[PDB]
C-alpha cells in the first residue's frame, strides 16, 4: 500500500502541537488509492501505513523517515503517489520529494550538545549528544512513550535539525538513549 499523511506538527513559533488530518477509515482508503486530498502543512508529518504509524521530517525539500516504518512504499499525493527519491536500508533511511506546503527545517551546525526529540504528540524530550548518532536521555523513560516517534526530529536549541530519530537504547522497558540519523547524512544522500 501507500504511506499516508494523517497529521502534522508545526514547530515555528510557540509551543508546538500535533494536528490530526485523517482517521482510521480514511487512512486505510487513502493507502489503498494513493490520492491525498488534504493539503500538506508543517515541517513534521505524521505518517501511517495500514499497520504502522511513525513520523517524517522535512529537510532540504525532502520528507525523510525510517525504512523500518515506510519500507519501499510510495507516499500518497495530490494526483498520484510519489516515488522514493532516497532509499538506504543500512541507514534505515528513506526519502520522498517534499510536496507543496511542506516547510523544510534548517540543518544544525552550532555544535550544541543540548538536543531534544519532538515526539508524535509534540512532547519535547531532552537528551545530551555524546557521539555522532547518539544522545543520552536526561532522565530515562519508558520505551512505550518513544514508540511511534521514529522519523521525528532531533533538534538543537536554535530550532535547527541535528538528526532524525531512528532507534532507542533500551533495557527491560526503559529507554536510556536515542540513536538518530545525523542531519549531515541527509544532504549527502544519493537521489536514486
Ligand atoms: C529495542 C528497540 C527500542 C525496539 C530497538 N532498539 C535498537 O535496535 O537498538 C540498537 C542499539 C542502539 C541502536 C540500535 O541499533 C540497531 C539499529 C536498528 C535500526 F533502528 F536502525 C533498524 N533498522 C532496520 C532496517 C531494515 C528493517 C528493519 C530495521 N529495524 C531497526 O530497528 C527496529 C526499529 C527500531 C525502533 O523501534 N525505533 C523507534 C520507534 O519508535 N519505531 S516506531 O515508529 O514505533 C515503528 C516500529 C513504526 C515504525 C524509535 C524507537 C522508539 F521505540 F524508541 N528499533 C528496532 C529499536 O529502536
Ligand atoms: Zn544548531
Amino acid at each position: 500500500g501507500c504511506v499516508v499523511i494523517v497529521g502534522r506538527i508545526n514547530l515555528s513559533g510557540d509551543t508546538a502541537y500535533a494536528q490530526q488530518t485523517r482517521g482510521e477509515e480514511g487512512t486505510q482508503e487513502t493507502s489503498q488509492t494513493g490520492r491525498d486530498k488534504n493539503v500538506v502543512t508543517g515541517e513534521v508529518q505524521v505518517l501511517s501505513t495500514a499497520t504502522q504509524t511513525f513520523l517524517g521530517t522535512t529537510v532540504g525539500g525532502v520528507i525523510w523517515t525510517v525504512y523500518h516504518g515506510a519500507g519501499s512504499r510510495t507516499l500518497a499525493g495530490a494526483k498520484h503517489p510519489a516515488l522514493q527519491m532516497y532509499t538506504n536500508v543500512d541507514q534505515d533511511l528513506v526519502g520522498w520529494p517534499a510536496p507543496p506546503g511542506a516547510k523544510s527545517l534548517e540543518p544544525c551546525a552550532c555544535g550544541s550538545s543540548d538536543l531534544y526529540l519532538v515526539t508524535r504528540d509534540a512532547d519535547v524530550i531532552p537528551a545530551r549528544r555524546r557521539g555522532d548518532s547518539t544522545a543520552s536521555l536526561l532522565s530515562p523513560r519508558p520505551l512505550a512513550y518513544l514508540k511511534g516517534s521514529s522519523g521525528g526530529p532531533v533538534m538543537c536549541p536554535s530550532g535547527h535539525v541535528a538528526g532524525i530519530f531512528r532507534a532507542a537504547v533500551s533495557t527491560r522497558g526503559v529507554a536510556k538513549s536515542l540513536q538518530f540519523i545525523p542531519v549531515e547524512t541527509l544532504s549527502t544522500q544519493a537521489r536514486s
